């Protein structure tokens, strides 16, 4: 909260404070990854950073840290067997896969460089090797078993491997340069950087009717019945908000707030900044592989402060006081999970990652009807549970928030009875669905808890007989817990 977040991150002070009048302007908090200051002496130099080619880190130490090299034992990849290879060829797999902006070319850096660790107490420089016909500055570093070589009057880290010792990726190779790829832009040299990221983006709740048009809003306003008014954020939403266009180049936005995020990343460049797309994907959780969990979260509010967090279970009271537990927006990033079991798109990402590991499974390449409709039955999951992380539920009391947020909990847990309902489907699915079955049970049961309801889940299982309809099996669902 304030000072405590501007020290330790270790970002650029000056575009933190150019994010700061467009959440004044525009009421919007804006989150963050946390990025060390060895990349951020790069993203105050003004040279632009990767797309999303490749999937490397900013290494903890190095004047080459921050970047993504040709090799990648020089990143997060450090200490690593066979991932500092299958890293090194997946950067080598970027050439032949983004190519008509993917260069080779030695590093852009200054000579400055060799001093940023020289008053930060990490690498000694010891014994100087001569060749190239030159004094040449050999350097030690705390591994001996990668060391740096920077030139005296070039900015060409010409490192090696110490020739008397083994190297532990299995190579074998003298004073060479980093064949990092570039980004052409113009012909000017910038080359990748671990890019400067986000954690998940939430404006007010003001701010959607002036954004997205109001010519549709004019028409829930001359809605009568306030469950079917909830209709009004939910349908034109859905063709406006999640419709996504997930790409490599800027970040999963749609077009009302991917509009958004360049005036966000234009405040940069008269304070600071020269390269343009420092922001280049989305969140923590936007790695389209595998997401990323964390603990330190940055976010700048609507009026100024650099908030810092220490825990999740703490974020999880800081997304149920601000972010959903607020007159607010819930914008999120798309058996002790206590408040975020995964989504549905990452259920269908849960559905794949075990089908991969053993044949037999719910359904497959067949021509039953029972097949298909178990997929027409998990169509109706990932439906439902979208509306479990949905903001169209603040629109009236905080109750019915609560009430929506787990009747479709309700909703879905019938049909993955349903589902269970079916023949003897093996225990890769089956097993996996007895852990759905017994979180949907655990978050139902917390939030009763926090309302006042005083009911079990199972009870309440057993009065909503619901068949199809949720124009009276919704009301039956209030009238049993609203009123009182």
């Amino acid at each position: 909260k304030g000072e405590k977040a501007l020290k330790a991150s270790g970002l650029v002070p000056e575009h933190a404070d150019a994010f700061k009048k467009i959440a004044r302007e525009l009421n919007t908090y804006i989150l963050f990854r946390p990025v060390n200051k060895l990349a951020t002496n790069l993203i105050k130099s003004g040279v632009a950073t990767k797309g999303l080619n490749v999937h490397g880190k900013s290494s903890d130490w190095g004047p080459v840290a921050g970047y993504i090299p040709f090799d990648q034992d020089l990143s997060k990849k450090h200490g690593q067997q066979l991932a500092v290879e299958k890293g090194n060829l997946e950067n080598k797999k970027s050439i032949t896969e983004h190519e008509g902006e993917i260069g080779k070319i030695p590093l852009k850096l200054d000579h400055l460089r060799i001093e940023e660790l020289k008053e930060n107490g990490i690498i000694l420089k010891g014994k100087k090797e001569i060749d190239n016909g030159k004094k040449y500055y050999l350097l030690e570093s705390n591994n001996q078993v990668y060391e740096f070589r920077i030139s005296d009057e070039n900015n060409e880290v010409q490192y090696k491997t110490k020739e008397g010792k083994i190297t532990v990726l299995g190579e074998k190779f003298n004073w060479r340069n980093i064949e990092v790829m570039a980004k052409n832009v113009e012909g000017v040299l910038k080359p990748l950087t671990a890019d400067y990221d986000l954690f998940a983006l939430a404006p007010s709740l003001t701010e959607i009717k002036k954004q997205i048009p109001q010519k549709e809003w004019d028409k829930v306003v001359n809605t009568p019945n306030s469950l079917e008014k909830q209709k009004g954020v939910t349908n034109l939403l859905i063709k406006y908000g999640i419709e996504r266009k997930p790409d490599s180049t800027k970040g999963t936005l749609s077009n009302w707030q991917k509009q958004m995020l360049d005036r966000l990343n234009e405040a940069v460049k008269y304070t600071g900044y020269t390269g343009g797309d420092v922001v280049n994907h989305g969140t923590e959780q936007d790695n389209e592989e595998f997401p990323e969990k964390d603990n330190e979260i940055f976010i700048i509010n609507p009026e100024g402060e650099f908030i810092l967090t220490k825990n999740w279970e703490m974020t999880g009271r800081f997304i149920e006081k601000n972010i959903t537990g607020k007159d607010y927006l819930y914008y999120f990033n798309r058996k002790a999970k206590i408040n975020t079991i995964p989504t549905s798109a990452e259920f269908i990402k849960n559905l794949s990652s075990i089908r991969r590991s053993s044949n037999v499974g719910v359904y497959k390449d067949s021509g039953d009807k029972d097949e298909f409709a178990k997929k027409e039955s998990v169509k109706k999951i990932a439906g439902y549970l979208s509306d479990y992380y949905n903001s169209a539920n603040h629109i009236f009391s905080q109750e019915k928030k609560r009430k929506i947020s787990i009747f479709r909990g309700i909703q879905a847990y019938n049909e993955i009875e349903n589902v269970l309902k079916s023949k003897q489907i093996a225990p890769e699915y089956k097993n996996y669905f007895q852990y759905l079955k017994e979180r949907i049970t655990n978050q139902v049961q917390l939030l009763l808890t926090h309302q006042k309801s005083n009911i079990e889940f199972k009870l309440l299982y057993k009065q909503l007989n619901f068949t199809e309809n949720e124009t009276d099996n919704f009301e039956v669902f209030q009238k049993i817990i609203d009123e009182k």
